[PDB]
């Protein structure tokens, strides 16, 4: 988990990511996620939030904010305003 603080390190976890999942490693790693090595389960290096069952059209930053809105990495990258909006606070 400490070794997942860099984008390149998270990317390397996707070596055996199934090609049929309709979400790409690059999008996932950019949003703080790394592959835990089973099915399509990923976790955030910062908040330890886990996501799975990726769907066509999913945006990992939106999903991050939907489910883990207090994540500090998410807040620092996208800002509190983005998070509030995803949470339906205007
Ligand atoms: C459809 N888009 C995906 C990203 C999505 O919304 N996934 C949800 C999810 O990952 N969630 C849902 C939220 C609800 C409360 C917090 N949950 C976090 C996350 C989830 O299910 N994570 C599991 C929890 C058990 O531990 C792990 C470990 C690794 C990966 C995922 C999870 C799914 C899960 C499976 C069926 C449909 C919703
Ligand atoms: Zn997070």
């Amino acid at each position: 988990n400490l070794s997942m603080q860099t984008h390149a390190a998270r990317m390397r976890t996707f070596m055996y990511w199934p090609s049929s999942v309709p979400v790409q490693p690059e999008q996932l790693a950019s949003a703080g996620f790394y592959y835990v090595g089973r099915n399509d389960d990923v976790k955030c290096f910062c908040c330890d939030g886990g996501l799975r069952c990726w769907e066509s059209g999913d945006d990992p930053w939106v999903e991050h904010a939907k489910w883990f809105p207090r994540c500090e990495f998410l807040i620092r990258m996208k800002g509190q305003e983005f998070v509030d909006e995803i949470q339906g606070r205007y």
